[PDB]
């Protein structure tokens, strides 16, 4: 609630998901432009382990992206959330491999 320690990553192409049910990939394809094509993170330096860092990008990303959404009077379902979250959480990996050297 205090802000601070976050860094933004670069742009991501949105990937093509399956959601198991024609409903839900209709839905997916006609809403995903509403959900984020970034994340938000605290370095690497403040995580040891892939498996955490994935956690806090996913939460943390769609609160912001929820308030900044608030602001344009449209409101979440339950769906939209639980799609978010899986994108999200799709995008903090590939932001984690950022670093291999």
């Amino acid at each position: 609630g205090g802000l601070g320690g976050y860094m933004l990553g670069s742009a991501m192409s949105r990937p093509l998901i399956h959601f198991g049910n024609d409903y839900e990939d209709r839905y997916y394809r006609e809403n995903m432009y509403r959900y984020p094509n970034q994340v938000y993170y605290r370095p690497v330096d403040q995580y040891n382990n892939q498996n955490t860092f994935v956690h806090d990008c996913v939460n943390i990303t769609v609160k912001q992206h929820t308030v900044t959404t608030t602001t344009k009077g449209e409101n979440f379902t339950e769906t939209d959330i639980k799609m978010m979250e899986r994108v999200v959480e799709q995008m903090c990996i590939t932001q984690y491999q950022r670093e291999s050297e």
